[PDB]
């Protein structure tokens, strides 16, 4: 249950959270994981739990962390430690030099540029998709949206069959949510096994998706090798498998309980890229951390060598010493501020396609199922994680009260 307490982590400074399943969970996650900065929580806790590890709670703590490479190693960012052990993607497990020669691959393929190109076909989606979902007057969000969705782009971008999905959503799902039916070694060993003959096949025949670019691409000038490539195609599936798809249940469910929230984007579309920066601090949905590099005194606390500490992207927005009624939303919120998308050197490359997809999503949506409340009676499931996330939400809406385009 809870590893025994290091002997140089202080007594007084042990908060036994537990990230894969937080006592307040059933007050939602965000909710579950702002425990953590309650009246007497310090800015840095020790939770025995996972292993044991640190945990800053605070935003300046969390982005100073982030932003020193050297002491916060990006080579064991996930818990628990032999997860962090094997996990190996480029450039998310690499820091600062060496980085950055992937990163700018990486940036490459699912940067701006590529968002722009995608985006009529983004729209597409997502109008055909709403649109066949207006006259029934329900839904089941999570698998009639948030996870087509995103995913089909990505899909897209990436080249890959569609029939593919149900086995890499399982696959990445177990490395963010384990459910316990594998490990992350043993869902990157699947993952890796998925990709390696796509892509000896894509360098040999070079396309234009994401993972033929990457395949045939250069790191700063040399050649980059099929082992790297597949490291690298790792990253970006991970990151637009899971993430956008759970944080549009967190906004959907969120303007389904708030109509006086849904009007205000009607009465005023001109505010919903406001008001995707600002779901995207209330609701933000990823924490994951680094590993010591040295022994290192932070905050008045001695960091062992080799200790791992969880630094919550998460947590800053929630931050009352960030933004004032932190899990209020307000779409007119003067500052909105946040590390949703990370922080430091590995600040998220998908941001520009994850926030295009947001966008959409809300403005297609309500242009046609401007009402809608989730089902009566349902008692919504949140999930946490390295990226927390949303069971299942059942949405319902009077056909007659919607519109078509
Ligand atoms: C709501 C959507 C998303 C959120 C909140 C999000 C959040 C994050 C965070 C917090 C990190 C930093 C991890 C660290 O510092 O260890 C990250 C990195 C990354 N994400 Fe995103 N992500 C999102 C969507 C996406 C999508 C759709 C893609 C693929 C197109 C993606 C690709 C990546 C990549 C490649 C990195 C690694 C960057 C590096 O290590 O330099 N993300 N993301
Ligand atoms: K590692």
């Amino acid at each position: 249950n809870l590893a025994p307490l290091p002997p140089h982590v202080p007594e007084h400074l042990v908060f036994d959270f537990d990230m894969y399943n937080p006592s307040n969970l059933s007050a939602g996650v965000q909710e579950a994981w702002a425990v953590l900065q309650e009246s007497n929580v310090p800015d840095l806790v020790w939770t025995r739990c996972n292993g044991g590890h640190w945990i800053a709670t605070r935003g300046q703590l969390i982005r100073e962390a982030y932003e020193d490479y050297r002491h916060f190693s990006s080579e064991c960012p996930w818990i628990p430690r032999e997860a962090g052990e094997a996990f190996d993607f480029i450039p998310t497990s690499m820091d600062p030099p060496e980085q950055r020669q992937f990163r700018a691959l990486a940036n490459q393929v699912v940067g701006m540029p590529v968002v722009d190109k995608l985006e009529n076909r983004i729209q597409e989606l997502a109008c055909s998709l709403i649109e066949s979902l207006r006259p029934q007057g329900q839904c089941n969000f999570t698998e009639d949206y948030a996870e087509p969705f995103p995913i089909r782009i990505f899909m897209l971008l990436a080249g890959l069959p569609e029939e593919d999905i149900p086995h890499l959503k399982y696959l990445t799902d177990q490395m963010t949510r384990p459910d316990g039916s594998m490990t992350f070694a043993e869902a990157k060993e699947a993952l890796y096994d998925y990709l390696i003959p796509i892509i000896e096949q894509r360098r040999q025949k070079p396309g234009t998706d994401a993972i033929s670019i990457v395949a045939n691409g250069q790191v700063n000038g040399r050649p980059i090798t099929s082992d790297e490539a597949k490291r690298m195609c790792g990253a970006l599936l991970l990151g637009g498998l899971d993430t956008v798809v759970n944080f549009l249940s967190f906004s959907m469910e969120f303007l389904a309980k708030s109509p006086e929230h849904r009007q205000e984007l009607i009465e005023r579309p001109e505010r919903i890229p406001a008001a995707c920066e600002e779901l995207l601090r209330r609701f933000s949905l990823v924490a994951d951390g680094r590993i010591l590099t040295s022994d290192y005194e932070f905050h008045g606390v001695q960091l062992k060598k080799g200790d791992q500490i969880l630094l919550p992207q998460m947590l800053s927005g929630l931050d009352e010493r960030e933004n004032a009624a932190p899990m209020h939303v307000d779409f007119s919120r003067q500052k909105v501020s946040h590390t949703t998308f990370g922080h430091g050197s590995h600040l998220c490359l998908g941001q520009h396609l994850a926030r295009r997809e947001i966008i959409v999503t809300l403005k297609e949506w309500l242009t046609r199922i401007p009402d809608f409340s989730i089902a009566p009676g349902a008692q919504i499931q949140h999930k946490s994680g390295i990226v927390s996330g949303v069971q299942a939400l059942p949405l319902v809406w009077d056909p007659a009260t919607t519109k078509a385009v």
